[PDB]
């Protein structure tokens, strides 16, 4: 099974530029989303959740076919909250028809990133919409009350290894958990990238607790929350680590974050070798805007 990229017919970096823009621009406009958060993380979120599917072992799922748009997919249970993302994107598609729905869908999540202030994320086009019977069953995405060996072994799916994985759920310093969505209930919301998930499970007092949904999360009392699959990365030492290392180098989350990121969104697409090179966007505040 091989996925080939393949650009919209006629299009360059600036057709992508002005996507980006767009996105951005919106995201700037509806900002009182989510109490004021806006649809900045709930976009991350929605990039991750397109490309966490895939399967290394037969190279199903992933982003490249843009099947959240068919039914189940966009209503696996793991996805719930999401289609606030999907809503978000949708006069985005009806602006640039052009853009396949996973190029779509994934530009969203790096838009966030950077317009919430976080590292550049280079962003290949190409991905081909496939059809309605290519969408992967539901139950490839995680679930939050395990442990760190349930979290290492998940990710190899998905070819990343313990630097990835601890540089990617740095992104849990964005947005809240929902008890509605999800089972949890959050706390400590934020719409600006750093790497303040790792100082807060290093610096926080944490007290394990049973929510209303009856599941169990670390609280703070500041505030702050992490699922029992956060909190995993300091209870296993070599995730504890790394998790050291983020939160006593921001630069170096942001690169490890913005490679891991990229290599996320991109898994199971080849691309050929005259294939464009990695685009990177500019900002809203970068051009002026
Ligand atoms: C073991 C891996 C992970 C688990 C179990 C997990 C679980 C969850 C849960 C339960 C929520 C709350 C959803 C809600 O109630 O609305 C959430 C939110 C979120 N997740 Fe993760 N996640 C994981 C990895 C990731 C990764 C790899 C990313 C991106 C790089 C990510 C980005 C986000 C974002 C941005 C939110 C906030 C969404 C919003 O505010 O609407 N997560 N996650
Ligand atoms: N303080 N806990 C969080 C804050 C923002 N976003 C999150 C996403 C997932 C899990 C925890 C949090």
């Amino acid at each position: 099974l091989v996925h080939v990229a393949s650009v919209e017919k006629g299009r360059s970096y600036e057709d992508f530029q002005k996507v980006y823009n767009a996105i951005a621009l919106k995201l700037r406009e509806d900002d009182e989303y989510d109490n004021y958060i806006g649809y900045g993380p709930v976009l991350v979120r929605l990039a991750w959740h397109i490309s966490g599917t895939w399967d290394k072992h037969d190279n199903t799922g992933g982003s490249y076919g843009g099947t959240y748009r068919f039914k189940k997919e966009f209503n696996d249970p793991s996805n719930a909250g999401l289609q606030n993302g999907f809503k978000f994107l949708e006069p985005i598609h009806k602006e640039f028809p052009w853009i396949s729905s996973g190029d779509l869908f994934s530009l969203g999540g790096v838009t966030a990133v950077q317009e919430m202030q976080g590292p550049k994320i280079p962003w290949r086009c190409g991905r081909v919409d496939t059809p309605e019977d290519t969408t992967p069953d539901n139950g490839r995405l995680p679930d939050a009350d395990k442990d760190a060996g349930y979290v290492r072994t998940f990710f190899q799916r998905l070819n990343m290894n313990d630097r990835e994985v601890v540089a990617l759920m740095g992104a849990h310093a964005l947005g809240k958990t929902h008890l509605k969505n999800s089972g949890y209930e959050g706390g400590g919301a934020n719409n600006v990238f750093t790497n303040e998930f790792y100082l807060n499970l290093l610096n926080e007092d944490w007290k394990l607790e049973k929510n209303d949904a009856n599941n169990e999360q670390w609280d703070s009392k500041s505030g702050y929350m992490m699922l029992p699959t956060d909190y995993s990365l300091i209870q296993d030492p070599k995730y504890l680590s790394i998790v050291k290392e983020y939160a006593n180098d921001q630069d170096k989350f942001f690169k490890d974050f913005s490679k891991a990121f990229e290599k996320l969104l991109e898994n199971g697409i080849t691309f050929p070798k005259d294939a464009p090179s990695p685009f990177i966007f500019k900002t809203l505040e970068e051009q002026g805007l």
